[PDB]
């Protein structure tokens, strides 16, 4: 399942074995309010920020812009075929 971010996790979650109800910045040195989108975060390692999530968003559209780059390089140094 990875890492979920931006997803819903108003359920409380533990964390170095203790419930929290609401968003915390336990664990992190910036203070950013994560929260776990399951009940145990020690097992799945399910988390995700309370914010805007604006940057999952950019890191979601890097990584698509990446796949799509790669791909298009495989095929350019794959071929060369002036439509390829």
């Amino acid at each position: 399942e990875g890492t979920a971010h931006g997803e819903p996790c108003h359920f409380p979650f533990l964390f170095l074995d203790k419930e929290y109800d609401e968003c915390t910045s336990d664990g992190r040195e910036d203070g950013r309010l994560w929260c776990a989108t399951t009940y145990d975060y020690k097992t799945d390692e399910k988390w995700g920020f309370c914010e805007t999530e604006e940057d999952a968003a950019k890191r979601r559209q890097m990584q698509e812009a990446e796949m799509i780059y790669q791909a298009g390089m495989k095929i350019l140094n794959g071929s060369n075929r002036k439509s390829q």
